[PDB]
């Protein structure tokens, strides 16, 4: 868990997404909830966790599909995006 | 990492598969290699890691697709399968 979106590279962010995918089949919810809270906090995208559970039909339902959407929304709104690397 | 296939439930096994998916985009290979060694050791399936990188066309390319294939191969060969749970 890093403090902001600008601390993540795109690949470090899809690793966070994979951690969320793993905790989706965890026995309990405890870690999943903090991961999902964190995702909502740092991305600040209006759709929140719908990015994961309810992807746009126009958009690729994959971790790199989610990365693309966040990158584009943040760019349109003049906010800092991902770290390059 | 558990000692054998019989120690894993199907869901605990797809969590192992998700850990492998995450380490596929890791910076380095170090953890991925032990995860892949372990996968080959406990499943004892003839295809080894091809189950992950080179799935059968007849078969669903998903973590639960891989679980199905292992379960069926082990059953046909009279070996203990997954823990129920």
């Amino acid at each position: 868990l890093k403090n902001s979106i600008s601390d993540y590279t795109e690949a470090e962010f899809v690793q966070l997404l994979k951690e969320i995918e793993k905790e989706n089949v965890a026995a309990t919810d405890d870690v999943l909830d903090v991961l999902l809270e964190h995702f909502v906090k740092i991305t600040e995208h209006p759709d929140g966790t719908d990015l994961i559970y309810y992807p746009s039909d126009n958009r690729d339902d994959s971790p790199e599909g989610i990365v693309k959407e966040i990158k584009e929304w943040r760019a349109a709104n003049g906010k800092p995006g991902f770290k390059q690397g």
